[PDB]
């Protein structure tokens, strides 16, 4: 049994009244700011945080008129995109005088906007995974932040997936005016962290992966884990993620037996409609390939086990290579997920539905020379965000699945049996530098360049298949290097070695041919 | 406890491994937050354990080596002050020492130059202060851990007053254990507070893009008045030096600096002071008179309206060396600045054969020498130890009171010091921006005032307009006084007109946009 501890409300309005608001942020730019603040406040009429500058008041980073080019910071995860700014406006703390009395939160909040709340794809990768590191970047916020959600949506279609993300029951915008005029939190954070993100919708360049993706697998499944504890989530079989209202496979019935003979396994259907979303992971978390058509269902791949295979069938004119949500998913270093991707080539096994609203996909409103444009082209072009009418009409299509090329589209990665073959998987992780290298000339003989290191003191401690040690030599003045891969730790160089001629020397450690150690301090050597 | 050598900090370490979130795009502004991060004393490298609940944000792959995972000193993408970890599985630990736990949080940083008090206060102190509130509960637990190499310095007990514990240097990590592992540890400091860079690359000067003001400095310097119990017969100081860059003529400039303004003078200084009789001083002078060096970062000790007289010796440009006058005209500082330069070659006192420290040039070639001596103002230069520079910023200076008076005079009409203090706002957004539209074509626009203007007495308040025709990269703008206006000129039919308003507090406040309004005529 814990304390119920309300506010002190003259002590909480003394300070507020009196020291003001308190800021302070990190990061340089807007775009990867996060805000943490002391006494800020909100009115629910205006729809306005403010910021009151009382005699204790800090703003950092003081922007001036900086702060409106273009805003404070973003707060949702889609970079830059300009409805989903923060920022607030400044009173002196005086002006406390012409407003009704405060309301406090005592809670502990997290202020942040929802991308696309009705959509499952956007919900997990521009809200929850950024919202659940987030809170772990500021101590104590996990466990006690309740979450404000000030986007202006409803709960949507998957509200309950945002409550187990926060002890306390999360508050939308519209909520808000029922609690009083004037709202002042006595501790806010505002923003959401970026670094889980892997692709971008396309608002200035074609859809596609973000550029330095910085989230790996293991964090994927770390954030997996939570949730499916919190869904309590604790005859191996291929797992089917159908749909039920558009974008149909149609012949699904004849997949499952096709895919339950060449496979020799289970196969089991689930979708978003007819489970709840506690049984649609525990399908998911135990399947050895997931196959479904392109859409937001395929974001629950996260769940899968390491070593799962995910087939991602795409419909007709629609090129896998332009839109890889999933496959950026499923590839991402750490996910150990085998990816196939397969498109439906064969016009007469596509069903186009042109009759349909625009958000549907439908392409009746525009004129006739246009439809027949549309109807002609056999791949959607390269396009922006975000109604494209031709992108809209074919990802609407549905697909008779021709069952031999998928077949033969699958064993070209998956040869045997899919899933997890028990493997070992072993952590990667980089050399260290090379330690006390030192170097000689030659002990009337030829020109010789001889150098010697120490191993990374980390590899004192590890077993690696493969250690090398990649050695630049460049020669004193020039602004070229001549490489070399050597296995020994102790070299002597001399073909194309001059006499009486410095070098300088870099080294750095190599695990495995791929991951690339730091260089050590520059080392130079006359002959 | 400080130490520790408890099985369930052992466990969680070896099954769990090291857990890191951070901050920041790029290494220049990223701070860390770590739980379980690990440092071997005879490697002196830090270790990341890779365990079942290990968690790596950012990860970056090779990345993390171009160059480095963050900075640790506040000198930007110093090659230096880098921080980085080596790593391991959590399983290795059973060829490494039993770990020794510390399990008070920690903030992990590298000061700069620990013996020079503007690296301190700037490059230190301040990014010390908020970076412990940048993150729960930092401010009052934090141990502080100075992993750059140096030894206390002369200005330790300022680091001190930052954090109620003790703090470690990473030499005296060697006695505490082979392996030491933080339970909890934060690791950067934020560069928000930085004003000045020190010439590595281009000569040195403000920085780029300053997103500090005068109130954050004084709340700063409020939080450490009360530290040494600074509480809160006008004067004026003089913040002199006795080893070197001395003011020869001293005694005359504080008779004539007494007489000019009719006002008490009294001098300070760092060596026959306790530092804090030094702020105490400093902090109701009207007007703070010194050479250019470090003691004058303690002009952000000032009150408010007070000036600030920094003497430069021969040869040396008052424009080129700005770390003092930055500080001094910074917005919110409310400080005047008066910078004066020794223009006479016969009230300077050069030291050639002093050493390369204090500006000596006898260790150098004669035809070096020679060029130094014939030289009259100091080239631009990078950092770090030029020979002309250290030369003649180490002269010794005899003050001509004339020009020294005249020079102050143009800035200072009348009394220095203290006045009344408004913090300067800014106007919200315009609100129900509506338009419309008109022959010959016409175009009216209306709005209401701001949000916050309902709770505000403004002096002048204006109206920015930016008219842009749908289809072109270019707009027309217009200032106006009154809530509303009507187009003629220049206004087509059957177009579409874009209407960007923005409201402006006495002519340099400028709001933000509305969402624009589209009007079609
Ligand atoms: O037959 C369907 C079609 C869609 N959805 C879900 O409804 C939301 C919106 O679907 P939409 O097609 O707009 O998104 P997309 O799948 O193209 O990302 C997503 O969470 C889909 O998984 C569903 O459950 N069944
Ligand atoms: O006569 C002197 C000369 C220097 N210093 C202090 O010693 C440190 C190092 O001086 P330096 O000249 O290197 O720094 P500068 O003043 O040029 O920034 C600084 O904190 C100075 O304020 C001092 O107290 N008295
Ligand atoms: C602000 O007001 C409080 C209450 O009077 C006072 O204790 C404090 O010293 C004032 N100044 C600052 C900088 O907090
Ligand atoms: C799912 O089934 C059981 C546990 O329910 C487990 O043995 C099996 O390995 C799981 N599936 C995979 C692919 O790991
Ligand atoms: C190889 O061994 C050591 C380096 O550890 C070095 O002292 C020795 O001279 C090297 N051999 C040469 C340079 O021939
Ligand atoms: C890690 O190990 C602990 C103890 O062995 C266990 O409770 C936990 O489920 C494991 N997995 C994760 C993701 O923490
Ligand atoms: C100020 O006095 C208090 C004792 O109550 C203490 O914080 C500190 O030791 C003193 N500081 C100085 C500089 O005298
Ligand atoms: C503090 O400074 C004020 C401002 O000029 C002045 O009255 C005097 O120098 C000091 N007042 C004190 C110590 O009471
Ligand atoms: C235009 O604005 C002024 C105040 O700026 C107001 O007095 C006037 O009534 C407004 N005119 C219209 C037509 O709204
Ligand atoms: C809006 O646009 C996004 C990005 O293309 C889609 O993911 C979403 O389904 C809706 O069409």
């Amino acid at each position: 049994p814990a304390p119920a501890l309300r506010i002190d409300y003259p002590k909480a309005l003394q300070i507020l009244t009196e020291g003001g608001t308190h800021m302070v942020c990190t990061g340089r730019t807007h775009t990867d700011r996060l805000c943490r603040f002391k006494w800020l406040c909100y009115s629910s009429e205006a729809e306005e945080f403010i910021f009151f500058h009382g005699n204790a008041s800090v703003m950092l980073p003081s922007l001036g008129s900086r702060r409106f080019q273009p805003a404070l910071l973003d707060l949702s995860t889609v970079e830059d995109h300009n409805t989903q700014y923060f920022n607030f406006v400044e009173l002196p703390a005086a002006a406390l005088r012409f407003m009704p009395k405060p309301v406090f939160v005592p809670d502990v909040a997290l202020i942040a906007n929802r991308f696309n709340p009705d959509n499952l794809m956007h919900v997990f990768h521009d809200d929850l995974l950024p919202l659940f590191y987030t809170l772990r970047q500021f101590p104590g916020l996990a466990r006690e932040a309740r979450l404000f959600f000030m986007e202006g949506w409803g709960e949507g279609a998957h509200f309950d997936l945002y409550k187990l993300l926060s002890p306390k029951q999360p508050l939308l915008r519209a909520q808000l005016k029922a609690l009083g005029r004037l709202l002042c939190f006595s501790h806010a954070f505002v923003g959401l962290s970026k670094v889980t993100t892997w692709y971008q919708y396309g608002f200035v360049q074609p859809q596609g992966p973000k550029a330095n993706i910085l989230v790996s697998g293991n964090e994927i499944r770390q954030f997996a884990h939570f949730l499916m504890e919190k869904l309590n989530v604790s005859e191996e079989y291929i797992l089917v993620f159908s749909r039920t209202q558009n974008r149909l496979i149609l012949n699904e019935a004849e997949l499952l037996l096709a895919l339950a003979q060449e496979f020799q396994m289970k196969t089991v259907t689930v979708s978003l409609e007819d489970h709840a979303f506690a049984d649609v992971v525990r399908l998911v978390s135990n399947a050895s390939m997931l196959v479904s058509m392109h859409g937001a269902q395929l974001v629950t791949a996260l769940f899968l086990p390491r070593g799962a295979a995910v087939v991602e069938l795409f419909p007709y004119a629609v090129n896998p290579d332009h839109y890889t949500p999933y496959k950026t998913l499923a590839t991402l270093p750490g996910m150990d997920l085998q990816y196939i991707a397969w498109q439906n080539t064969m016009p007469e096994n596509t069903v186009t539905h042109p009759e349909r609203p625009w958000d549907q996909g439908g392409i009746a409103h525009l004129d006739r020379a246009e439809q027949a444009r549309i109807l002609q082209s056999r791949e959607v072009p390269r396009h922006l965000c975000c109604r494209n009418p031709e992108w809209l009409f074919r990802i609407y299509q549905d697909t008779k699945v021709d069952i031999p090329s998928l077949i033969q589209t699958i064993r070209r990665v998956v040869k045997g049996h899919p899933g997890p073959r028990k493997q070992k998987w072993t952590v990667s992780l980089y050399p260290g530098k090379v330690r006390e290298a030192r170097c000689q000339a030659s002990v009337a003989s030829e020109a010789r360049l001889s150098v010697s290191w120490q191993i990374p003191w980390n590899l004192k401690y590890l077993k690696v298949r493969e250690v090398k040690y990649e050695v630049w030599l460049q020669e004193q003045g020039e602004n070229t290097y001549v490489p070399y891969m050597l296995a020994l730790q102790n070299h002597t160089f001399t073909e194309n070695i001059k006499p009486f001629t410095t070098y300088l020397v870099w080294i750095r450690c190599i695990f495995n041919k791929t991951l690339l150690g730091p260089f050590a301090d520059v080392l130079v050597c006359s002959t």
